[PDB]
């Protein structure tokens, strides 16, 4: 026909008009797509099934038909949309997307193929306009709740549902389901019972296919996912799944010596049995937090396992802790009675039980450092932790990466042989000092405390740092201009006295040379944690200005911006302190499952949880025995 003959018969609906189609397209035995849309491939059962009107799509026949004399009837009824937005469209995804009845009756009765992917740039997500749809009829189908069209298209005159089936980056029903529900409870409940359902003529129409066994293109289970994106209200349901049906084992909280007041619900921990993947806490921690990584610890398996591992096993740490601790009284050990002689590598400060013991110390200092680096090289070789661009998280990693790189460059320097060793040392101990709060991840009330210290430590150290390095380094500056003579450190010279002097060593010079204050400017430096006062020179106070100034600075920035970050981070305590508690359980899954993860080469123990329940409430009855 003409183009604005067929927008304009399925801008009404006329069958009259469709009257003559058959014909007027059979002496001429004309096909179907030389005719319909060079961009997408919309049929007329497709401009006809995209306006609803009563849901009655009339023009299943026609076409079908002037496509049988032409032979495209099928593909009249499953001409997939090309176009790039509208991508493997069907009119059954149409028929759904009206949510009435004719559409998917005689679509299907049209001949509409049910297992296709509709693998739309309208149909998938960017976080932006576009989302993942279901992208196959079926799956979007109960992405809907549309258990008419659900059960239809599995009962169809010709095709029944794969089940098992998947679609287009992999994302199965469950895939889909899972990934299209989010915290919404109307969405939770809706895509938790509708697969439910799905599970139930999806365990009774086709039964004897485990659904939940398939991995998508990621490796990832249903549970892996619906663990993996944050969803712990899925994953909830996973776990709490129970089939009161012909038969048991599909449920994951068995009732068994259980009784009224004293339930013991049986649990699996398939959770913590899958090794041939990746473990529970590795998929929600990869990848953390798409809504929240700490909320799904919480949860029965998961909090209670991380519990008895740590308190029949993992409560063994304190051997961690202890052969660490006398590794650092080594290290302060030696730096302390160090001797005061300027050479080096002195062979003896006498043969005796002194110096033979600060040798002893020496070899188990090192000796233990290379454990550290071996430790770190595990971790980045197997964890791929830290992240590529990102913050510097997680904290102590990196800090224990700057601690090994700057004491293996004090054993450089050592192996050099200059003095120069020493403040190397000293910033070994200060980071591995610093490190002990590391090994108070532990036990009770000083492990909530120190994930409580993690948690405030964690988010004010860089806020504080942007308050105190800048403001200080300004009225810093502004002091060392005011006041010292001698004031040529810089321009036209070597400004910075070659700052980081030192080559492939660091920051070793005299960087920020001062106005002859640089003894006088580390020392005001010092005094900016208030400690001397109160020095003038040939200014001889006609800088009154700068004194009002000082009392500009001072006032709104001593006092009046002081209270500011203490006070906010106290709403981070009005906030984060429920949180902690995640943060804790987590903490303590992360030393417990990290340590037996690491521990070169570990045992392990599997079998069936079983969680003791002395709650009250009444209900009687039995799973047939």
């Amino acid at each position: 026909f003409d183009r604005d003959r067929l927008f304009s018969v399925v801008s009404r609906g006329v069958p009259e008009e469709l009257t003559g189609l058959l014909e007027y397209l059979r002496w001429n035995s004309k096909y179907l797509t030389d005719y319909t849309e060079g961009s997408t491939g919309k049929t007329c059962l497709m401009k006809a099934v995209l306006n609803l009107q009563d849901g009655v799509n009339a023009c299943i026949m026609p076409l079908l038909q002037i496509d049988k004399d032409s032979g495209n009837p099928k593909p009249l009824v499953n001409a997939q949309c090309t176009d790039e937005f509208y991508q493997g469209h069907s009119a059954l995804h149409i028929a759904i997307e009206k949510r009435s009845l004719q559409c998917v009756k005689l679509l299907v009765e049209n001949g509409a193929d049910v297992h296709l992917r509709a693998c739309g740039r309208f149909f998938q997500k960017h976080q932006g306009t576009c989302f993942y749809f279901g992208e196959l009829p079926l799956s979007l189908a109960a992405c809907t709740k549309q258990w008419d069209v659900v059960t239809y298209l599995l009962e169809n005159p010709h095709q029944p549902a794969s089940l098992e089936a998947t679609d287009s980056l992999g994302n199965t029903v469950l895939h889909a389901l899972v990934m299209i529900a989010d915290n919404s409870p109307e969405n939770s409940a809706l895509v938790i019972h509708m697969y439910d359902g799905l599970l139930q003529m999806g365990a009774r129409l086709c039964p004897t296919v485990q659904l939940e066994e398939i991995s998508n293109h990621q490796g990832l289970t249903p549970l892996k996912l619906a663990a993996k994106e944050g969803k712990i209200e899925i994953f909830r349901h996973i776990l709490q799944r129970e089939f009161s049906g012909p038969y048991q084992p599909l449920s994951r909280k068995f009732t068994e010596w259980c009784y009224g007041p004293v339930r013991v619900s049986l649990y699996d921990l398939s959770s913590v049995d899958s090794w041939e993947k990746n473990s529970v806490l590795e998929i929600i921690a990869f990848h953390c937090k798409s809504p929240n990584r700490h909320r799904m610890v919480v949860l029965e398996p998961l909090n209670k396992l991380l519990q008895e591992k740590w308190d029949r096993l993992v409560s063994r740490f304190f051997f961690n802790f202890a052969c660490y601790l006398v590794y650092m009284f080594i290290f302060t050990v030696v730096a302390y009675h160090q001797p005061s002689l300027d050479q080096p590598a002195i062979p003896s400060s006498k043969a005796t039980f002194g110096e033979s013991m600060l040798l002893l110390g020496h070899i188990l200092i090192l000796l233990g450092g290379i454990y550290l680096l071996l430790g770190q090289l595990w971790y980045f070789w197997r964890r791929r932790l830290f992240i590529w661009i990102s913050f510097m998280d997680s904290y102590f990693e990196i800090l224990f990466l700057l601690q090994a790189l700057l004491t293996v460059l004090s054993q450089v320097l050592r192996f050099m042989e200059t003095e120069w060793y020493l403040p190397l040392l000293v910033l070994s101990l200060v980071l591995g000092w610093l490190n002990l709060l590391y090994y108070t991840r532990g036990f009770q009330h000083t492990g909530i405390y120190s994930v409580m210290i993690q948690k405030v430590i964690l988010r004010d150290l860089l806020r504080f740092l942007l308050v105190y390095l800048v403001f200080l380094f300004g009225f810093a500056v502004a002091l060392v201009s005011l006041s010292r003579e001698a004031r040529s450190p810089k321009a036209p010279e070597d400004n910075n006295s070659t700052v980081t002097e030192q080559p492939t060593v660091g920051q070793e010079e005299e960087p920020a040379p001062y106005r002859s204050i640089l003894d006088a400017s580390l020392e005001l430096f010092k005094f900016t944690i208030g400690m001397g006062e109160l020095a003038f020179q040939e200014q001889l106070r006609f800088r009154g200005v700068v004194l009002l100034l000082l009392l500009a600075y001072v006032l709104l920035t001593y006092v009046l911006l002081l209270n500011m970050l203490i006070a906010l981070m106290s709403e981070t305590v009005n906030h984060v302190a429920d949180n902690s508690w995640s943060i804790w359980k987590l903490q303590k899954a992360i030393s417990v499952l990290e340590m037996e993860n690491g521990y070169w080469w570990c045992r392990r123990k599997k079998h069936r949880e079983g969680r003791l329940l002395k709650v009250g409430t009444r209900g009687d009855g039995t799973p047939d025995e």
